[PDB]
């Protein structure tokens, strides 16, 4: 344990995505809902969560009865360093199948 | 680790109170809200967590 200094050497189960984090983001959405009651002046909320699995990113869309971010920002095409027909199909279909 | 057999010998960080558990309880409350729109016939929901 005296040589464990790089961030990629630990599993970050206690420092990222804890219980109650999504409720803080939902309370931000309720703060901006008081400035969105005017038509045509809806206030947008997007979240940036990168280096993440696809099933954890789509939780920022929210539930059908609880409001959250309008979309989480999608950077999975920015992470392609080489491009191909199979790898572009894999990015597009994983977002469309996993989002609600 | 071959002697760890009692439940009180582990910290249960991965088997209790995970992310998404409170949303399942909130969806149960929305299922019972369709039977609560009648006045005087509100449906109660209580949880037991000891």
């Amino acid at each position: 344990p005296d040589t464990v200094t790089q961030y990629s050497e630990l599993y970050h189960d206690f420092t990222t995505t804890q219980v109650g984090m999504h409720d803080i983001v939902r309370s931000f959405r309720q703060t901006m809902d008081q400035y969105s009651t005017e038509p045509g002046r809806y206030r947008f909320m997007g979240t940036e969560a990168y280096a993440e699995s696809i099933d954890r990113t789509v939780m920022y869309y929210g539930l059908p009865f609880i409001q959250e971010a309008d979309f989480p920002f999608n950077n999975y095409l920015s992470m392609l360093d080489t491009v191909s027909g199979n790898s572009v199909y894999e990015v597009i279909t994983s977002w469309m199948e996993n989002m609600p």
